[PDB]
């Protein structure tokens, strides 16, 4: 009546053989899990990585969260150690319910969270150590440096050690060297009761893998990729403030919204309580949100497989339509992988080859189009050398790589080939096509992938 819990998302309990290879396992579950957006994976009972960080020596400054439904919050933002944060978090939850922490039922915390965010008259604020870079704070998983124990060493090379997943051969980012805003490095989340993550999808519609190392559960809500635009239409009607365009990547607006509201508008929503030692996997373009039941410690990483690759291209097209900034150039990634065709995994090579064929035919059509507009002059340009802010389309903000148009009248400015008319006031003969590759350069790059693929 007040809150109706969404149905449970799928839970998988792989055997050790199934678990050994995460890419194979994630591909196998895709038919089921992509219908729910999120799923939970319980590792085999003996897979128990030991936790390595320290409670007194690592510091962080958490974000302050006002728990108000539909209120705009920025997606990324007093000093605490893990010890002092834990003391604050435990006292908060204990005092809130006047109970011991392990006695507060998860169902009650969930009901209370949704009551609390709905009520104007409540002004409950909490703190969340969110989006902490593993660079500075260190990973919860073992990494090669401190002398590691034999127990720690068993997990250095695990496929489910989140440090390794981005650099394994079946990762399409394995041979990519640009630093990509942390898409290959894990991020940490130090939670307390009611600290929350707003509704969002991942950069470039990537997967995410999320591991709860220890503490009280993390409650999730998830929506399948197929329903993403449904959800966005519901949210735009109820909170249009969130859909006004932002000046950069760091100004993304997000919010808390009751999943019953989505369910009332026929958006499918699934839930789970993720406990210590369990993974949650989010699928491409799968909206998710949630909150922590109490003091806890989680680690997550973006993840990009051969299954994701075609969706990556659709994402950048969607970003262009919305005038939203890219984290990296998808075409640049594809061309980097083509330049390493000889060392790619053969299934990766085959998949890149297919995406490259689409890229080449689209580029051919765009170049024919701008030529018909009277852009005659051209010059090769190594787009990859330019900082991102020097190669964004004036109009749609896409990061250019394959080609762009420049104008001697407006020095430094570029547009992508969809927006030739938006660059400058001057006639078309004053423009120049700047291109990374000739069409004749591209066909052999694609053939190398084909040879590798066999
Ligand atoms: C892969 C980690 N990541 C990238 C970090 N930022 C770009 C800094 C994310 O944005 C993950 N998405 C936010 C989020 C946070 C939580 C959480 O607070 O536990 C759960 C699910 N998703
Ligand atoms: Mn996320
Ligand atoms: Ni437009
Ligand atoms: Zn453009």
């Amino acid at each position: 009546s007040m809150f109706l819990p969404p149905p449970e998302c799928p839970v998988f309990e792989p055997s050790w053989e199934e678990f050994a290879d995460p890419f194979a396992f994630i591909h196998k579950i895709r038919p089921i899990a992509e219908q729910t957006g999120i799923c939970k994976v319980r590792p085999p009972p003996d897979w128990q990585p030991p936790f390595a960080c320290d409670v007194d020596k690592l510091h962080f400054t958490p974000r302050i969260q006002r728990l108000n439904e539909l209120e705009a919050q920025t997606r990324v933002k007093r000093d605490y150690t893990l010890r002092t944060f834990g003391e604050m978090a435990d006292a908060f939850k204990s005092d809130y319910f006047n109970m011991p922490v392990h006695m507060v039922p998860t169902e009650l915390v969930e009901k209370e969270f949704w009551r609390l965010v709905s009520t104007i008259e409540e002004d409950v604020t909490v703190e969340y150590g969110a989006d902490i870079a593993s660079k500075e704070f260190g990973s919860g998983f073992p990494v090669r440096d401190i002398k590691l124990s034999p127990e720690e060493e068993e997990y250095l090379d695990s496929g489910w050690n989140l440090n390794n997943m981005p650099v394994m051969e079946q990762s399409v980012l394995a041979h990519i060297t640009a630093d990509i805003c942390g898409m290959k490095l894990p991020w940490l989340y130090v939670g307390m009761c009611f600290s929350s993550f707003c509704w969002h999808i991942e950069d470039h519609w990537s997967y995410s893998i999320n591991y709860l190392h220890w503490g009280e559960p993390k409650t999730w809500y998830g929506v399948p990729g197929y329903a993403a635009e449904q959800l966005e239409n519901v949210m735009k009607k109820l909170a249009p403030e969130l859909f006004v365009s932002q000046p950069d990547l760091l100004h993304q607006l997000v919010t808390i919204m009751n999943p019953n509201t989505l369910m009332t508008h026929e958006v499918p929503v699934y839930r789970t309580n993720q406990c210590a030692g369990e993974f949650v996997i989010t699928f491409p373009r799968a909206y998710h949100s949630g909150f922590n039941q109490g003091f806890n410690f989680a680690e997550a990483v973006n993840f990009c497989t051969v299954d994701w690759l075609p969706l990556g291209r659709q994402c950048v097209e969607h970003y262009r339509l919305l005038h939203r900034y890219c984290v990296f150039s998808h075409d640049e990634m594809i061309c980097k992988m083509a330049s390493k065709a000889d060392v790619l995994d053969v299934v990766v090579a085959s998949t890149v080859q297919k995406d490259m064929a689409i890229m080449i035919e689209d580029e051919k059509a765009l170049r024919e189009t701008v030529r018909k507009l009277g852009v005659i002059d051209s010059e090769r340009m190594d787009f990859e050398l330019l900082p991102d802010d020097e190669r964004q389309c004036v109009k749609c903000k896409t990061t250019c790589f394959m080609s762009a148009i420049s104008c001697s009248c407006k020095p430094g400015l570029l547009v992508c080939l969809h927006h030739v008319k938006e660059l400058c006031s001057c006639p078309p003969y004053k423009y120049k096509l700047r291109y990374r590759y000739t069409l004749d350069d591209l066909y052999p790059m694609m053939n190398a992938l084909k040879l590798r693929a066999e």
